[PDB]
């Protein structure tokens, strides 16, 4: 057995027997006080001592959130929902450490996705014990408020003040800045990774003075705070706010005695109404995200990047080759996962309704334009594969690279991956690629359990991927120096240089999806 003394308590794990090694696995350790009762939507207070011994041997609640029910019975949806009971008590942390007890070890903290509205670290694809046992680093990861419990902005009044869920990362953070020494590992080489949603928060900690002294360096898989999904307006956000406050019947005008009345209301009311917050949503649509609130953010996010005002530290950014396929079978017209979704023109017509609600009629017929003067003509799968690249240049690659151009212009060596691997166990059809987040199971070094089913050249791709993660967050530089590995170069604004992750080859290219990142980066903004 095996006990850790943390400054607020002591905790207990469990050994974990993982490739004829031993991981020591504590899952779910407080990191703050239950946010509940005249304590919801505020911000997360901090835990008082206990003189008890912790059990942290399960995961711990997932916090509340909704469902998506659009597969039930499917893994490939379903693989996303949580997988602890849901319930507001649930500022909760895990720690992979691995056996024996390292000495001075790179702790990786990972933030999940989720759109800001769903999302759990017990997920199977976020299991660090793999991390632990390969690479010899600390892996840890957290619980953070999401939807309205976690994001509900009134701007100025702090029984709502927005970036909750933010904050709760924070305080995480802080957790393993002043306990992660007792667990073997070393506060000052923390790197934090996370996925879309997760990516955008790690970006935006990045920018947010009050993190820069809680981590080292950071790794954005597929998101970034500048993607138009990420930071919701402080207008529209207490117009989402209110909109709410008579949905629940509970609008008051002494602003603050709106919020007594969200309390007494049950977690699941508060779940139900937040859809319709946004008149006209969209299968991206945060309805309570990251709001500019002059405590977590200071200032509009991307005036604060464009005049680098930000913690200066290498970046590793990237994306994947179909980010944009999983939202097309969510809502568009003429898609389903069950056939090959060919649509005509008029089909893709109405899909950019649907994504582009509130767009000009100009603005459509502008992204028609310039995604279909076709490389050429027969192919009926023209529509739906545009209509998937316009999602996902828009939504991810396209604010990445800019992210990355932007940030390495202040000196920051920068490095961006291009994933392009398609999964064999992935249970999705194939005309929708290499789907967004399908790059987590490798960089968790999944495939390299060879009794779940990986292709044995896909336990190799991992085996780099992890490899180049780990360089990256202990040395600041994600190369693969042995085996005979391609170097991943340095992201320039000038030359662009991207490295390529795929079971055929590694390789450097140029300039990642130019002639559509003008459009979507410049011409498209000003409509
Ligand atoms: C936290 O966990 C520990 C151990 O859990 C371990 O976890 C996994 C991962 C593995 O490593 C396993 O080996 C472990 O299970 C818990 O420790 C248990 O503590 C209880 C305390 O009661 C033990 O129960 C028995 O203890 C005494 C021994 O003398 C008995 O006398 C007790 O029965 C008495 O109950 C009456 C009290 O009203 C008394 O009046 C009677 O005379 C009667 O004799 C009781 O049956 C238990 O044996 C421990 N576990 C093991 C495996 O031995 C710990 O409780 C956990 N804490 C939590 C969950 O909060
Ligand atoms: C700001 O809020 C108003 C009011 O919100 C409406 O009511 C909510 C419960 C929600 O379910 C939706 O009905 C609305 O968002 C919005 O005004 C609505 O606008 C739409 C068209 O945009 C109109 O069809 C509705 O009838 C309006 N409803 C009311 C009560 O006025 C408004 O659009 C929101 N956004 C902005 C930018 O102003
Ligand atoms: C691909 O599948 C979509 C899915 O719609 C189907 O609707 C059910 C009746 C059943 O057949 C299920 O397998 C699917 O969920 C098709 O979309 C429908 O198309 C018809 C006519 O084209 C139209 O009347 C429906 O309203 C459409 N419904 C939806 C939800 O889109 C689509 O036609 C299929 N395309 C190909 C090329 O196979
Ligand atoms: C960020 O993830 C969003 O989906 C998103 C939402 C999701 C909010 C509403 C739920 C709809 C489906 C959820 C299933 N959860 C999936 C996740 C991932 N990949 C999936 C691939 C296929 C099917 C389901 C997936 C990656 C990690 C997060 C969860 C709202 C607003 C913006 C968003 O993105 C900018
Ligand atoms: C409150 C919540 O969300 N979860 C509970 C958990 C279960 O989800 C619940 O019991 C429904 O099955 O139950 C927890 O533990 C119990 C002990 O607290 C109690 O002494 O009785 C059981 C003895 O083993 C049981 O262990 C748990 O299992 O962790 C508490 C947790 O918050
Ligand atoms: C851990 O490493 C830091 C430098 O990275 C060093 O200053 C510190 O003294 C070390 N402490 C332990 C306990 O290894
Ligand atoms: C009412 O508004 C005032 C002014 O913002 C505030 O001080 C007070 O706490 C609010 N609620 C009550 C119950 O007075
Ligand atoms: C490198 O190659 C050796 C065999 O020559 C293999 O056993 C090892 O796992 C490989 N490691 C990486 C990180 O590719
Ligand atoms: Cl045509
Ligand atoms: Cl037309
Ligand atoms: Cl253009």
């Amino acid at each position: 057995d095996i006990i850790i003394a943390t400054k607020n308590g002591k905790v207990r794990g469990m050994q974990l027997t993982v490739f004829g090694g031993t991981v020591t696995a504590f899952l779910g350790i407080p990191y703050a006080q239950p946010p509940l009762g005249r304590l919801r939507f505020k911000k997360p207070q901090s835990l008082t001592k206990w003189s008890d011994i912790w059990n942290a041997t399960k995961y711990a609640n997932s916090c509340c959130q909704n469902i998506d029910q659009s597969f039930p019975g499917f893994h490939g949806s379903e693989m996303w929902n949580p997988n602890t009971d849901l319930s507001e008590d649930c500022l909760y942390l895990n720690v992979w450490i691995p056996a024996p007890k390292p000495k001075n070890a790179t702790v990786l903290i990972w933030i999940y996705g989720g759109g800001f509205q769903t999302g759990t670290s017990s997920l199977h694809v976020y299991d660090g014990k793999f991390l632990a046992r390969v690479e010899r680093v600390i892996v840890v990861s957290m619980n953070y408020r999401v939807g309205a419990l976690g994001f509900l902005a009134l701007p100025g009044n702090p029984e709502a003040p927005g970036n909750m869920g933010l904050f709760d990362q924070q305080l995480a953070l802080q957790w393993v800045q002043k306990n992660i020494a007792a667990f073997g590992g070393n506060p000052k080489s923390v790197t934090l990774f996370g996925e879309s949603a997760g990516a955008a928060s790690v970006s935006l900690h990045l920018l947010s003075p009050g993190s820069h002294s809680l981590f080292t360096r950071a790794i954005l898989q597929s998101g970034s705070f500048n993607a138009p999904w990420a930071v919701t307006s402080l207008y529209e956000a207490r117009n989402r706010t209110l909109n709410l406050a008579k949905l629940t019947g509970c609008s008051r005008e002494n602003e603050t005695e709106i919020i007594k009345c969200l309390r007494n209301k049950d977690p699941q009311e508060i779940l139900l109404n937040e859809a319709f917050v946004v008149p006209y949503g969209t299968p991206l649509s945060v309805n309570f995200g990251p709001t500019v609130d002059g405590d977590f953010l200071t200032d509009m996010p991307d005036i604060l990047l464009e005049l680098g005002q930000f913690k200066k530290t290498q970046i590793l950014v990237g994306v994947n080759k179909d980010e944009g396929t999983a939202f097309l079978v969510y809502g568009a017209p003429g898609f389903s996962k069950d056939n090959n979704s060919i649509i005509t023109r008029k089909e893709f017509q109405e899909g950019l309704k649907i994504f582009f609600p509130g767009v000009s009629e100009f603005g459509k017929e502008s992204i028609l334009f310039h995604y279909t003067d076709w490389v050429d003509d027969q192919r009926p799968e023209n529509y739906r594969e545009a209509l998937g690249d316009v999602v996902g240049d828009y939504n991810f690659i396209c604010p990445a690279l800019e992210f990355t151009k932007k940030f390495s212009e202040w000196g920051n060596n920068a490095f961006f991956y291009y994933f392009e691997h398609r999964s064999s166990k992935l249970p999705w059809p194939e005309w929708m690629g290499v789907m967004h987040g399908y790059e987590i199971e490798f960089v968790f070094g999944l495939p390299l359990e060879r009794r779940d089913q990986y292709t044995k050249a896909e336990e190799i791709l991992s085996r780099s991927i992890v490899k180049r993660w780990a360089n990256f967050a202990k040395y600041g530089n994600p190369q693969e120096t042995q085996n005979q590995s391609t170097s991943w170069p340095v992201f320039k604004s000038t030359e662009q240089k991207y490295l390529t992750l795929n079971t055929e080859s590694t390789r450097i290219m140029t300039k990642l999806r130019a002639q559509q990142c003008r459009f979507w980066t410049s011409f498209f903004p000003k409509v």
